[PDB]
């Protein structure tokens, strides 16, 4: 049982109002047409909003629903991306962007948008009443980080070329858009950090940590759905290919890398500098965040459909 | 006591063969957008230093953006606004107008009309995505200046940490390092660009660039009663001499070029057109650590 070594040296939590938020982000996929003809039955069981009800468990309902619909967003764009044929033809994926980039300039969707597009406008309306210039535009540059990581795994599908672990593991971090997921920590917490503190060093390195153990966690639990569709961007696949390993090795190597990246993220917890009482107050509420959403990708995983 | 002499670097710069023609240009831009002994600021010689193989029009931009830096800094360093939180936000708001694209009005200021032009000429040399990233760079730059401002209305000076955090964007060296893309015409992609290492490598040049300034400014700085300088932060937080700051300042900086040289040699090997280019950046980042010094040791601004 490989899945027991995905441990952690501290807990998560739920928000009590889970359920509620999960009804009402499989209402909001429904209102705005994300639901696929073959997704009737199965739809009730998608559970998304139980992830974000574990990824920001202290936020005010208004906010968890918006991270909800988000993190639900997120998955409709990601089954598009890697089980149909538009994640292996860069051209309708750069033309999709761009109608999701206008969007996130603040424009107006148009009569023939697709769903996922009106959907992205719905979020940043929401966001736009809940968040500051700076944080939107923050928020904006993490989304089209996603959307190039997209193009990547398409080129990647196209050629039909495995990155190395160096390439995939800096690619990973966006293609997981879980920067754009701990920037809505500062709002699910109320925060506003200094700049200095927002960007300092051991500030990045934490998210980097966190982001890297999210994703490799995933990795584990996800190599066998994305073998079935021919998929490559996976740290188990990836080392495979480098090693020229068993699934069996790769898979302890990359439980390995991520026991690691566990151990580097609490040492470096300790590393934070001390700037006044209330930038470290802000500050300690963050990073407990980044460790609500490791426990909450690991958690929610372990039972969810999507992995089974 | 020859304290200057302690800033050396494992590696040397250049300086663009275009140096003082575009100095030239620079100095007469600045006089036609009313910015502006005249011949002794040479701005130029910094930007033809710190992008020594960029293209004339390119280092050209470049030079005027410095020059617009050192206009700017001197408004809010040695002049009243820089003591006015309320004055620097009204200012900053047209600035952040005209780098989202508007264009100025009978109203604004020398600096704004100049920024306008600026933008404008980027415009033509670089995509959106690089527009963004610098004018965010850029953002946090007026983000800091505003920080500065507080921190000398309160007369409060900020620890050593909260100093160093904040220094890296007060300099706009980030901003300027942006440029080094244009100058060697690169598209590093975004898995490289905003690589762990590739940021340990920016922070570290650019605490470098600013710890050496904040060496060779403080005498200038303290005149002008201004706190935002390493060795007078070190002063106050070790409660020390100044010269003892002075030394401590000196050992932070060679420990940061330690640090720089170091994180070098653990650059990732992605494929050979990523680590062609990464290695053209990573060059442009020693290139204006050799600049800032060679430069600043010869410049009448800090005699
Ligand atoms: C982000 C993807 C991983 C694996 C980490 C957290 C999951 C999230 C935030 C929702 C899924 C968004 C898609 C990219 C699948
Ligand atoms: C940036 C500051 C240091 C000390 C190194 C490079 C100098 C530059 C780029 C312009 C000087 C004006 C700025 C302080 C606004
Ligand atoms: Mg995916
Ligand atoms: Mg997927
Ligand atoms: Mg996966
Ligand atoms: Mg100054
Ligand atoms: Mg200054
Ligand atoms: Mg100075």
């Amino acid at each position: 049982d490989y899945r027991a070594r995905l441990v952690y040296p501290f807990s998560g939590a739920i928000s009590p109002h889970a359920d509620i938020v999960d009804q009402a982000t499989l209402a909001w996929a429904a209102m705005f047409g994300l639901l696929t003809d073959s997704l009737r039955h199965k739809s009730r069981r998608l559970q998304y909003g139980l992830l974000a009800a574990r990824a920001y468990p202290r936020a005010d309902r208004e906010m968890l629903q918006i991270a909800a619909d988000w993190i639900a967003w997120l998955f409709f764009m990601d089954d598009q991306c890697d089980e149909t044929g538009i994640g292996r033809d860069l051209q309708r994926m750069i033309a999709l962007h761009e109608r999701f980039l206008a969007i996130l300039d603040g424009a107006t969707p148009e009569a023939h948008d697709c769903a996922l597009t009106y959907a992205l406008a719905d979020l940043r309306r929401r966001l736009a009443l809940r968040a500051p210039d700076n944080w939107l535009r923050r928020f904006s540059e993490h989304v089209r980080l996603y959307f190039t990581a997209n193009r990547w795994e398409t080129v990647n599908r196209q050629r039909g070329a495995t990155p190395n672990v160096a390439t995939y593991c800096a690619a990973r971090l966006f293609s997981g858009a879980v920067y754009a997921c701990f920037d809505l920590i500062e709002l699910a917490e109320q925060i506003e950090l200094p700049f200095y503190a927002r960007h300092h060093s051991i500030v990045q390195q934490l998210e980097q940590a966190a982001n890297n153990i999210i994703c490799w966690c995933n990795d584990v639990l996800s190599y066998p759905k994305e073998m079935q569709h021919g998929d490559r961007h996976n740290l188990v696949l990836v080392i495979q290919g480098e090693h020229q390993c068993s699934l069996p090795e790769a898979i302890d190597r990359a439980l390995d890398l991520h026991a690691r990246e566990v151990a580097t993220f609490v040492r470096k917890r300790t590393c934070v500098p001390y700037f006044d009482a209330a930038v470290n107050t802000a500050l300690e509420k963050y990073v407990t965040g980044l460790q609500f959403w490791i426990c909450a990708n690991r958690d929610w995983s372990l039972t969810a459909t999507r992995y089974a």
